[PDB]
């Protein structure tokens, strides 16, 4: 049992037309959400008639679903090219030739290259000419490239932004016989019980912070949050520099696909030749942001077969649920009951956006809810109790790798200490690009 | 009428110092503001006195006000170039003096050039030299370049970000007499009335997501959203890599005005040149974004009365108001009435950040609030109902072409099903770059 | 005292465990927090025997800790290159070599200047050959260049986000034997006192708004918000396009560092060459973005012992209080009294994010909130009201250099005129990148 009550009311409701009017008499009681676990035990008297009736009311679960926005696909890609130098006054190296070069137009030197489909581009680079290079004539030579890129893996990966978080409270409702049901509400909604009903009356549950972020999706291998905005076209040292409209295009490479301006990086050596990129790897951007991750004590997690990503709240939830009982009014509420909680483990990183993981044993009588705090309350335990003992975990944020911090502990508001001491590994500075390229394919040597 | 109420009693209030200490007793009722268009219904009845009064208590809009922070003015630029090319040893083409060029440096070749306030800069280009290129010198010949910026629309666009969002609860209440009046309220606000007070006392309303945002002012045109962060430094691939102070200062493309580094790109070919540049084309972000645009239940929308954007809560309001009495208390509340509704339609794209539209058919006998919800409570639709029949809409987002959902729908609490079902187009991924500029004019 | 009271009522509390039941019945009063300095002033009758008690209630402050997620240090940058032009077939210029040379690798023109640990690389630049370019060989020369990093200051700046920001709202009470006492709470936090108990049954406070934001720590200095998303690999033309994993490492420019590429800027002159940056200087963002900020009503602010930054609402507060007594109820509230107050200045920018500063003195004769609005409710004013005369500011945003802002205040709802009016400075647009750098130092041959 939880202390959950704000306010106790008597009122009447009055259908009022249809010529004749109805009133019924319900009893109000406002009451908090409180945390995941928290349960009201609502013992109720009749207004009118000598009757008694057990409720209990128990917050479930407080989840947030994405709705998601804009979308797009995007993988590994490596760079792989052909090379071929001609000599001035020798094929297409005449002029102006060179130095005009356009991006769609292939060289005669690659005349094998047949249609394609790919995304692909074309360079011409004037190196040296005369007799120190292999050429009699003196004036520049002309360095033909074709290019295309390819995927390094066989899979690929989605990101995408969330324009809609839609709230849903859901909580266990005990009636006097001891049946057990669900209900989910939304933002101001409510439903009819057996005995009256349940209202989510007033709700503060939201994505807040100062952090922007999006999230990717690895098909049948989970979703990842990125600790990043949205970024909405292809720009150069950003996800997504690359980007398609389907997971077919990203592993064929399809020419469909937009890339940022020029990816690509040329090191002409007179011939030799490398073609290189230096994009970001999404597959390790991925794998730092794989599901499921805590910020600001929502949990990012898979839905539950839906797919998508829901937040959840697992401690505290901020959320007013009016109760109505049809003749019926509050006579007393349980008291809440002591826990006792033991120190297990606390495993992670500091000064990271994943943060550390802190392990509780907890013991108790009752279901109710601890609540704990550092001297100066900038932590702060929130985990579930029940009848019986249990372990319970919530993510915190150090900035040092030895911990050790004493917290205040307590169901019943009797508060006693409880040391929390651990060892956490840093994370270094990380780059996410990587090199991918090579020599090419000289053509005629 | 809708159910609103959460709490009622009486409380009295003392004064604590004067020459004496006067009392008052009021009844109170603290209720929720629901969503817009719901109306709360009480009778009154005297505390001491035998006496009754109706009062009636709408919520008519939910508003957050941007109040500004930093802003630029930015627009569509295209360069302009001249060129001219010199054999080694000929004008200025001397020993280090093209590979030594300076931006701010304007070359001897371009004497007929008057003088000048708008964005430019200066290259100079190592050439082919040798009777090849047309040069008897063997050396690199120097091919120097004189760039300038015009603006190519004669109008420009103002970005900017929200740094504060005020909060305005408007409600309309109908006294006992049926005389209707109009309040404001702000965050921990009161007001008085004929009959006692009505106040603000919990607010948890608020702009909230995963997203950052700015706007763009068209002047005279209306306002857009842009989803993603303000940048306060001309960027690259940015909106905003060319901006300005003002909008004058666009349309000239003026020298005040700050660039991002090597915007403008140069292809040298001996004697022909082409400066170009593939910048971000505002006026397409602006078109993409053009208000009103809704974000998580937010309706981005031009503020009433010339101008600043606004955001409504044209759905639930998550907003408590305690409401006092002099020397009256609640006798009843009055009941919410049934809805019917009808599927009408179901219009816009999928997996975009605008969204879908749906609309539906809501015939009641009095004002009050239509909930909706599909199976898993993903999707929810919260629309006025009103005495008659009037079509309601609102935003959903959906990441599938052909949709189809079942809803349960109520307005009293008595759900029963509606099916929402629609095809959606999809918007392929795109690029805001756009290529400009051409070929040198050549002097000689 | 405020008016602050939001609804009152009877409640009996049972514990169930014993096996037997004690019962408690306990006057219950729900009071908004309303804003920092407000007071609720109650006096208590007993529910069983005839007696009176005095309580008061009164808000000090509602504080967001800021718990720390990724963190790297930067600073301010400059190069320094050596360069040594030579002949072709003199030295290494031979065949391919120039072309060819890596990053990582030294040439032989430098071997006088020993090994490093600084952020280095080397370049080698084609040049004209021939004896229009001092050298008997017509093919290419070839200018070969080391370049190093070094730190411009002798000190260094920690950029760092917000994962987590946890709710302490602190109280300050007077119980019924006049004793006063501070307490702290946390999100759906409940503490027991000498005549009952106060839990913060609901929190709406949070960071909220269209803005991203991160943090700046100078050591010893202070701390600066930066109205930006952190970003979380180097990018260049972006805070943080040079990091490093320590303070000591940004000031010897160490090679640990990361570094978004293409940072160094070349210009070979023949014999003559310039290496240039143009990194954004972290320092005057700082010193733009330098706390106290207010954004969205939020104020932040470095920590008292100065560990972390915290935000501050210095007006409004979102949070309703349960109040508990054993065996009393409400009698009576305090009533709420007036305020005068006059306009004393105006400072600051128009259309900027720090904003500008509305100062006002309040007369009252007792604590309280003053409440203001403008004509169409997009200028809002809270600030609390004292037994006396004091100065109160806070920050408002305006988009106009000549502000002249009509008001109407009150603390008791008796609303008055409050003419607000002042110039502001503008803040041009600006660009945070320096150049520096320049030429080398050439090498004799
Ligand atoms: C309010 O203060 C009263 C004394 O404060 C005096 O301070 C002077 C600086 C000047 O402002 C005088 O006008 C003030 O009277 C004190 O007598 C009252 O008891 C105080 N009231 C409360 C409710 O504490
Ligand atoms: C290639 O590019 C040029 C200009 O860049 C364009 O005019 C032409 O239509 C493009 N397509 C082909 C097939 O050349
Ligand atoms: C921490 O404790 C929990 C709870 O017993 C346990 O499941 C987990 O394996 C522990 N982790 C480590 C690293 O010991
Ligand atoms: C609580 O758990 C204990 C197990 O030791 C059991 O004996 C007791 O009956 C349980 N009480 C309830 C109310 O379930
Ligand atoms: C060119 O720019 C430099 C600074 O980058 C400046 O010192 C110099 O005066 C400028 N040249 C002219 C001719 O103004
Ligand atoms: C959808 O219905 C709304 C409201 O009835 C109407 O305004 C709109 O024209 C309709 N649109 C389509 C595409 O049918
Ligand atoms: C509904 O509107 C009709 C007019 O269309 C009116 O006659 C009737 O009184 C209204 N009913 C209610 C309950 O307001
Ligand atoms: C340069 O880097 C390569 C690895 O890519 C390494 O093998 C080589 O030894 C490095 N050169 C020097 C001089 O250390
Ligand atoms: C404005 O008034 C405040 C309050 O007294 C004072 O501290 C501040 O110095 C004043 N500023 C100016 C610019 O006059």
């Amino acid at each position: 049992c939880s202390e959950l009550i704000q306010a106790s009311s008597r009122i009447t409701t009055c259908s009022t037309e249809g010529v004749n009017t109805k009133c019924r008499l319900s009893g109000t009681a406002l009451i908090r959400a409180g945390s995941v676990g928290a349960e009201a035990c609502l013992m109720l008297k009749g207004v009118k008639e000598d009757q008694t009736k057990f409720l209990k009311i128990k917050t479930v679960s407080s989840e947030l679903s994405c709705r998601e926005g804009q979308s797009y696909w995007t993988g590994s890609f490596s760079p792989k090219c052909l090379s071929s130098r001609r000599c001035h006054l020798v094929g297409e190296c005449h002029v102006n030739r060179c130095l005009s070069w356009r991006d769609n137009e292939t060289s005669a030197e690659f005349s094998f290259v047949g249609e394609s489909t790919t995304m692909r581009e074309n360079k011409c680079f004037e190196q040296c000419g005369g007799h120190g290079c292999g050429c009699f004539n003196v004036n520049p030579s002309c360095l033909f490239v074709h290019t295309y890129l390819q995927s390094v893996r066989k899979e690929a990966l989605r990101v995408f932004n969330c324009i809609d978080w839609v709230h849903k409270l859901t909580l266990e409702i005990t009636d006097f016989d001891g049946s057990v049901s669900t209900i989910d509400l939304g933002a101001s909604s409510s439903r009819f019980t057996n005995w009256g009903s349940v209202s989510l009356s007033l709700d503060a549950e939201g994505i807040s912070g100062s952090n922007s972020f999006s999230f990717i999706e690895s098909p049948g291998k989970g979703y990842a949050i990125v600790d990043e905005p949205f970024s909405e076209i292809p720009r150069q040292g950003f996800l997504g520099e690359i980007r398609c409209n389907s997971e077919s295009s990203v592993l064929s490479a399809h020419e469909s696909c937009l890339r940022a301006p020029n990816l690509i990086s040329y090191k002409p050596m007179i011939d030799q030749l490398e073609c290189t990129t230096n994009l970001i790897d999404p597959f390790v951007v991925f794998e730092r942001g794989s599901l499921p991750q805590t910020r600001n004590d929502k949990t990012f997690a898979a839905s539950k077969g839906n797919r998508g990503v829901q937040a959840f709240s697992k401690g505290s939830v901020q959320a007013d649920l009016t109760l109505m009982f049809d003749n019926f009014e509050v006579d007393f509420v349980g008291a809440a009951v002591s826990c006792d909680a033991a120190f297990l483990n606390l495993t992670g990183c500091y000064s990271c956006n994943a943060g550390a993981r802190v392990c509780l044993s907890i013991t108790s009588t009752g279901t109710g809810t601890l609540s704990a705090h550092n001297k100066d309350g900038s932590l702060h335990i929130v985990l579930p109790s029940e009848n019986g003992t249990k372990d319970q975990c919530q993510i915190l944020h150090f900035t040092v790798p030895e911990v050790e911090e004493e917290f205040m502990y307590s169901c019943d508001g009797d508060e006693r200490p409880l040391l929390v001491k651990g060892t956490l590994i840093a994370i270094d500075p990380f780059d996410d690009r990587r090199e991918a390229g090579g020599e090419s394919t000289v053509v005629n040597p």
